[PDB]
């Protein structure tokens, strides 16, 4: 069925400025938006802040400023942040937005009237850095910035506190089957599977009751009201989770402004989520509470949670300061590259030039320039092949293959695999280029080097196209060098073997160029 392809970002909160874990999360929801747009698909991406709270206020509190002025200049911070990092995200959403505040009144008015919520009391710990309630399994002995001895969060380890309040119920435990149902008959919604596995054992195990309402002096007033109740503050979760469903239903002009909330998301044809990209500290929320919230309210379900190996929340490391020293792009390719679903990853200076000299220049960069080089391509153009070996039908059967392999694996979604299918294929083609040394072929055959170079240019076109989502700015300064028209840069037709035809002209040449310049050890 058509719909927008709808890919999101947690909504990060304010209380602290932009880090790397935010720019992560945000960046594979990026590379997901570009690879679909790639496809030629509709495409809408949502990245953003959460600004309530009891955690924000207190950071506001301890900063001495106000919470909306902490919030709005702190969301600023975000944002140019994003803009430094060069996304192309659709819309950015603050849930201090009043659309926002709308549509979360009118899902919680809806779980009201359709029985599931009550009024009730949570009495247990909570950990207010992760807004999370906690059972005594999951808390342990430790210490806070006093040193003083504290309970701490098993999940997190951040310093948990008992509370007792008249609080809002949402009725979990009604849903704990239907969840049990969806994800049985959805083995794919949860990726990767070991995390898929980890939810399904926790709901089989039993769910209790959820708090989504406080008292609000509790959250220092800072937070939307419960409808017909002034004395209640709707859970930051609650709030938060549904940022998703009020980024579907926001009309967005050119400049990025939100212009207008329809009543109906089936209007936008964004909702529900066919990605919703987060880290593994949050996967409770969004594949536990969230869809219980949408069945209550008898909306969608989301296609697909991928959660990461990363936390969202001496050692400092600066995005924005290592892609001025290394590049963009090649930081980009880096942390899409060094790590899967694990926090097992060397993020070293050596690792990175490692990466930046070895994939980057000598196999990819190396190829481009290959050829590209008026010592190869005496013609500065797309020759036409002359008849195919079979070493070369074997190089250009991978070539054929690729698109559909790196489709896969962007689809599951694992970034990770489909780099590296790209580039088993950039090894490939270097390989068959040394084979056939077409430097010599120029002199000594030049009906065969029509056919080696044209393999190799056509090599370069795909494996980029393939990587576009992956290194945005290069792949154009590279489809540039080997002249490929815009209208060649998209679209699944391109995909396919030979969709550039011989005759096609290079593009200028520069003095002392390069793709990727190397990097001392
Ligand atoms: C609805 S996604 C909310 C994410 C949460 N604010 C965090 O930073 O972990």
């Amino acid at each position: 069925v058509e719909k927008v392809f709808f890919v999101t970002s947690p909504i990060y909160y304010v209380n602290a400025a932009p880090h790397i874990g935010h720019v992560y999360s945000t960046l594979i929801t990026d590379v997901i938006g570009r690879y679909h747009r790639v496809k030629g698909e509709r495409v809408f991406a949502l990245t953003g802040t959460d600004e309530h709270g009891q955690k924000v206020a207190e950071a506001a509190k301890q900063k001495q400023v106000s919470p909306y002025d902490f919030t709005t200049a702190v969301a600023g911070e975000f944002k140019k942040c994003f803009e430094q990092m060069d996304y192309s995200i659709d819309y950015f959403i603050r849930t201090t937005n009043e659309q926002h505040k709308a549509v979360v009144k009118e899902l919680w008015t809806k779980l009201e009237q359709k029985g599931d919520i009550y009024l009730g009391r949570y009495e247990g710990w909570y950990s207010i850095s992760d807004e999370s309630f906690l059972t005594p399994q999951n808390i342990t002995d430790g210490v806070d910035k006093d040193g003083n001895p504290c309970k701490v969060s098993l999940e997190s380890g951040h310093v948990v506190t008992w509370v007792s309040e008249e609080n809002y119920m949402f009725r979990l435990s009604a849903f704990r089957e239907r969840l049990l149902e969806w994800y049985h008959a959805n083995p794919g919604c949860i990726v990767p599977e070991f995390r898929r596995r980890e939810v399904i054992r926790a709901v089989e195990k039993g769910l209790p009751d959820l708090s989504v309402s406080r008292a609000r002096a509790t959250l220092h007033n800072w937070a939307i009201p419960v409808p017909g109740n002034p004395d209640h503050c709707v859970y930051v979760w609650l709030d938060a989770l549904t940022n998703y469903l009020t980024g579907s239903r926001l009309r967005v002009d050119e400049s990025g402004k939100e212009v207008s909330l329809v009543d109906d998301f089936n209007e936008l044809e964004r909702f529900p989520a066919d990605v919703h990209v987060i880290g593994k500290d949050i996967l409770k929320f969004h594949a536990i509470y969230w869809p219980a919230f949408l069945l209550s309210a008898g909306l969608p379900l989301p296609k697909k949670i991928v959660a990461h190996g990363w936390w969202t929340k001496g050692n400092v490391f600066d995005p924005v300061e290592k892609a001025e020293e290394f590049g963009y792009d090649a930081l980009k390719y880096f942390l899409l590259r060094e790590s899967g679903f694990s926090d097992d990853g060397d993020y070293s200076d050596k690792n990175m030039i490692a990466r930046l000299n070895g994939e980057l220049a000598d196999t990819l960069g190396n190829l481009v320039m290959r050829c590209t080089s008026a010592k190869i391509n005496v013609n500065g153009e797309w020759p036409s092949p002359a008849a195919y070996t079979e070493e070369d039908e074997s190089l250009i059967q991978l070539i054929k293959d690729l698109p559909g392999t790196a489709d896969h694996y962007y689809l599951i979604p694992d970034i990770q695999k489909a780099i590296i299918a790209v580039f088993d294929v950039l090894r490939a083609i270097n390989a068959y280029v040394t084979d056939m040394a077409p430097w010599k072929l120029v002199k000594t055959d030049p009906e065969r080097l029509r056919t080696v170079l044209y393999i190799t240019l056509e090599g370069v076109r795909v494996t980029t196209l393939l990587l576009s989502p992956i290194l945005p700015r290069k792949s154009v300064v590279i489809f540039d060098m080997l002249g490929v028209p815009e209208v060649h840069r998209k679209g699944i037709e391109n995909f396919e073997f030979g969709a550039v035809p011989p005759g096609t002209r290079l593009g200028p040449a520069v003095e002392g160029e390069v793709l990727f310049s190397k990097r001392s050890t």
